[PDB]
């Protein structure tokens, strides 16, 4: 998807008149339609986000194990306890004291010492990843509103074929980029990249089969056990364990309840991302700057086309204030402009729409080819003209107000 018909969220820019340079913001979910006077139409559009390379931060436990219980304890007076578990690092183990006496196994009567073991397993782990900034990867399409047919608009091959569109990349390496669009020139797209996804801001957090974009903040202060790819064991672990009460030789240990559903409260409420070994992302704005000294206007040179024109299409609306047509054109004398009016009134043939397809035209020199024109009507009732005299054809429009 590199141009905007048929999508849902657009946006139309009056570029200045007789500016070099115009100001962008694409937004990833959007389009943009730049006119401007004298300049042929270009839609451009923020096709996606591409980071590649992520480096491993630490992960977070929200579900424990906790297995295979045991304790040492020893009579009172006669030293600590050492729990032999203590030489194996996926156990944690605590200290106590218990009462001692005749009744329970100790000739002396008084506090003994405890240590109790418990092994600690994690059971499912949201793990958090960075975004070098270096790896990111703007995916950016531009098209220049020629001939188009309904069929091919949307057509990437197509509209390349004819020197009217191109997906490119932009990267904080490339932030600048020429693209030459046939008979139409070129224009320069320069973009602030590292200002466009800030990746300080976030990390990337992997939850079962889905991935989020968190607050760095909100992933440090996380109450959870933890590890990083190099740590021997899980840290902080016993923020999901309860020692009970020690009894005698006796203590129990237990997990704590699956964090899973207070984890998403929070993401609820998070940016999701796709991850398969490089995350893709639409969402998310770039900052441009679209250089048009170098754009100029094809067609202006040829004569009008003579014969009659038809509805191939009738028009539709599109959404976002202007309706689109798609026409067929019965004669041979391509290439040839096309006339085509937006009117109040048929008797007061004054031309009052707009025309977002600058300077229609037919292509080629057969007959019956298919032209496709998106106008913005004047609000209310209106007339789509095509032709003059004998060979005008006209459709009637209503655009709503509220």
């Amino acid at each position: 998807h590199f141009n905007c018909l048929g999508m849902g969220n657009r946006d139309f820019i009056e570029g200045a008149s007789g500016a070099t340079w115009v100001d962008l913001v694409l937004e990833g979910d959007s389009c943009l339609t730049i006119m401007a006077n004298d300049k042929p139409t270009l839609d451009v559009r923020m096709i996606n986000i591409e980071a590649s390379q992520l480096a491993e931060v630490r992960s977070y436990c929200y579900h424990a194990s906790v297995t295979d219980i045991s304790t040492v304890a020893r009579c009172p007076t006669t030293g600590e306890a050492h729990n032999e578990k203590r030489a194996d690092s996926s156990y944690v183990c605590k200290q106590g004291f218990t009462d001692r006496g005749w009744g329970n196994g100790c000739g002396l009567f008084g506090k003994g010492s405890i240590d109790t073991c418990a092994k600690f397993s994690c059971t499912s782990k949201a793990i958090g990843r960075t975004i070098q900034p270096e790896n990111i990867k703007y995916e950016v399409g531009i098209f220049v509103h020629g001939t188009t047919t309904s069929e091919n608009h949307g057509n990437y091959s197509a509209q390349v074929g004819a020197s009217q569109a191109a997906k490119f990349t932009v990267t904080p390496n490339a932030p600048s980029i020429t693209l030459k669009l046939g008979d139409y020139g070129e224009v320069t797209l320069d973009c602030e990249p590292r200002s466009g996804l800030n990746t300080e801001a976030f990390y990337v957090m992997t939850v079962g089969s889905k991935s989020f974009l968190v607050h760095r903040e909100w992933f440090h202060d996380l109450a959870l056990p933890w590890t990083s790819p190099s740590s021997t064991a899980w840290r902080n672990r016993e923020l999901l364990m309860e020692f009970e009460g020690a009894h005698a030789t006796k203590q129990s240990v237990v997990a704590l309840g699956s964090q899973e559903g207070g984890l998403h409260q929070a993401l609820a409420g998070a940016i999701v991302v796709e991850y398969s070994s490089s995350v893709k992302l639409t969402s998310g704005h770039l900052k441009c700057r679209l250089k048009m000294d170098k754009l100029a206007l094809k067609g202006t040179t040829y004569g009008m086309c003579t014969e009659k024109f038809s509805f191939a299409k009738n028009p539709a609306d599109t959404g976002h204030g202007t309706v689109v047509i798609e026409l067929s054109y019965s004669g041979s004398d391509g290439s040839c402009k096309i006339p085509i009016v937006s009117v109040a009134s048929l008797n007061d043939m004054t031309p009052v729409g707009r025309l977002v397809t600058v300077n229609p035209f037919v292509a080629t020199s057969s007959a019956n080819s298919k032209v496709l024109v998106e106008m913005e009507p004047p609000f209310g009732d209106s007339y789509i003209v095509v032709g003059r005299g004998d060979k005008q054809i006209n459709h009637h429009w209503h655009k709503a107000g509220s």
